[PDB]
């Protein structure tokens, strides 16, 4: 349980992508701070970032058969394509929608546990509303995922996990406002572009609009970005977590720019 991890501080870096050029600022980091916890493993770091229009695309999806006609399709709803080589399925990103990871020291254990980890944080977050937080795979929604969240039988955010020696990074992704509809549609659109006639022996989502939502509109009760970072910080005091600023100490930056200088090179 979340709670139980109230024994280290956790530390904050609130780091938003005001432009697409800084879109690959957040997933150098995570690789930075996965590397930190492994030299510094007596803190948690809670690392918050959300994004301007993008499109995550991972190892999967760059093998879709007519890809650049796909990426078409994400530019022309004015969204930027970013892809990782080795990221899982589409997600979207923009100003309603909230990312953030916990990169957790190895120190108090399971793929599972880790995701279970994220979901009760959730759960604490938005304690304040009756409506239940459920877990379970929604094979229609993009990026589906054996931990996706959902109220009421719809989605409103996806996880994902990575790890590195004795550390690991937890993510996720959660619709708070926006047009969450036009986000599905748009992956739908790239897949169907992107098989096109090929086909691929690659289970790719079959998009379904519907079965997503923001969690603004599943809990009734208007909130942005913003509003739930405020929340979840707040949570952190009342669950028994002690916060403070993470600092970007010059060897940080420096990490930073050795990742940076790596992907460019590539």
């Amino acid at each position: 349980e979340w709670q139980d991890l109230a024994q280290l501080p956790v530390s904050i870096f609130k780091d938003y992508v005001t432009d697409a050029q800084d879109a690959e600022k957040p997933f150098i980091w995570t690789e930075v701070f996965l590397r930190e916890i492994n030299r510094s493993n007596q803190e948690i770091i809670l690392h918050i970032w959300p994004m301007t229009k993008t499109v995550i695309l991972g190892m999967l999806d760059r093998e879709l058969p007519h890809l650049e006609l796909a990426k078409k399709e994400i530019i022309s709803r004015g969204y930027e394509p970013v892809v990782r080589n080795f990221g899982g399925l589409a997600v979207v990103a923009d100003e309603g929608i909230l990312n953030f990871s916990l990169v957790i020291p190895d120190v108090f254990l399971s793929i599972s546990d880790g995701y279970l980890i994220m979901v009760d944080f959730i759960r604490s977050i938005f304690s304040d509303f009756y409506q239940p937080i459920e877990h379970f795979e929604v094979e229609t929604s993009y990026c589906p995922g054996k931990f996706d969240l959902s109220i009421n039988g719809k989605k409103f955010a996806g996880l994902a996990q990575r790890r590195i020696k004795n550390g690991i990074a937890v993510s996720i992704y959660l619709s708070v406002c926006g047009d969450q509809k036009g986000r599905s549609q748009m992956i739908s659109d790239f897949y169907k572009i992107g098989l096109g006639d090929t086909g691929s022996p690659i289970a790719y989502p079959n998009v379904d609009p519907e079965i997503m939502a923001n969690l603004s509109d599943l809990l009734d009760c208007p909130m942005t970005v913003e509003d739930v970072i405020d929340r979840m910080l707040i949570s952190l005091k009342q669950v028994g977590f002690n916060d403070r600023l993470l600092m970007i100490r010059p060897d940080l930056v420096a990490e930073f720019d050795r990742f940076q200088a790596k992907s460019m090179a590539n």
